[PDB]
DNA sequence: TCGGACATCGGATTGTCTGA
């Protein structure tokens, strides 16, 4: 409603779920420093009623937050939970970015994800 | 101004229109 990812979402066209090699990851954002970028992406998995009128299962989305913001701000760096995959740049703060905080839809659009040039991604995610 | 309806998932964590 108000509170929302930075950053538009990554999705998961095929069976792997979403994970990166440590050190990458993190998106572009040139209000970040390098300190900041460190982070979670959380999966979101909609079930929606399509046009004729049946249900269906959309691909996931996982979405980006930085560290201590987001719907699992209260979550320590490392932490295991379904949905969650941790991210971070090499030497990244292990502190929580409330200066970045979330996105209010109301008054700024989504960046459009951009990881770093040469980032490795599963197979069914689109680079 | 701003809440809400609706689309067909693209971006619904938006885009678009518009009643109130």
């Amino acid at each position: 409603n108000n509170t929302a990812s930075w950053f538009t979402a990554l999705t998961q066209h095929g069976k792997e779920d979403l994970k990166f090699p440590r050190g990458q990851g993190v998106p572009i954002n040139t209000n970040s420093s390098p300190d900041d970028q460190i982070g979670y992406y959380r999966r979101a998995t909609r079930r929606i009623r399509g046009g004729d009128g049946k249900m269906k299962d959309l691909s996931p989305r996982w979405y980006f937050y930085y560290l201590g913001t987001g719907p699992e701000a209260g979550l320590p760096y490392g932490a295991n939970k379904d949905g969650i995959i941790w991210v971070a740049t090499e030497g990244a703060l292990n502190t929580p970015k409330d200066h970045i905080g979330t996105r209010n839809p109301a008054n700024n659009a989504a960046i459009v994800l951009q990881l770093p040039q040469g980032t490795t991604l599963p197979k069914g995610f689109y680079a």
